[PDB]
């Protein structure tokens, strides 16, 4: 869910707010996202957008009525590592790792701000 992904960036990057810093940035990163990523930031969106389609193309995922965006699943950071829980059914350990490396991916590459509240008109 949407809550954990949250925690998983600010795992990997500490000093952020992620739901503030990394929404609504180039074309990906955030609700929705078309056109050609902007950078490698906006990459790791797209990458994880496709993440998350697939999920939904799961047949445990097509069972529960919970959305990736709402589907609770367990994980935990130590020492700014992330590790997916074997607790997790099917579905929520596919989105997991989803949201793992993306968060990793955000962690490695540069930010720029001026991709932030980009002009859809560029996607
Ligand atoms: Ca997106």
């Amino acid at each position: 869910a949407l809550w954990q992904f949250n925690g998983m960036i600010k795992c990997k990057i500490p000093s952020s707010e992620p739901l503030l810093d990394f929404n609504n940035y180039g074309c990906y990163c955030g609700l929705g996202g078309s056109g050609t990523p902007v950078d490698d930031l906006d990459r790791c969106c797209q990458t994880h957008d496709n993440c998350y389609m697939q999920a939904m193309k799961l047949d445990s995922c097509k069972v529960l009525v919970d959305n990736p965006y709402t589907n609770n699943y367990s994980y935990s950071c130590s020492n700014n590592e992330i590790t997916c829980s074997s607790e997790n059914n099917a579905c929520e350990a596919f989105i997991c790792n989803c949201d793992r490396n993306a968060a990793i991916c955000f962690s490695k590459v540069p930010y720029n701000k001026e991709h932030k509240n980009l002009d859809m008109k560029n996607c």
